[PDB]
């Protein structure tokens, strides 16, 4: 699981 | 699962 | 599952 | 599943 | 399943 | 671009 | 770009 | 870019 | 970039 | 960048 959130 | 969210 | 959301 | 959403 | 939505 | 090979 | 190989 | 190999 | 190898 | 090898 990879989450990139901005 | 890959989530890229901006 | 790949989600790209802007 | 691939979702590209803008 | 591929969804491209703008 | 979405590539699925079975 | 999403690549899935089975 | 998401790469999954089985 | 996410790389998963099985 | 996330790399997972099995």
């Amino acid at each position: 699981l990879y989450i990139q959130w901005l």
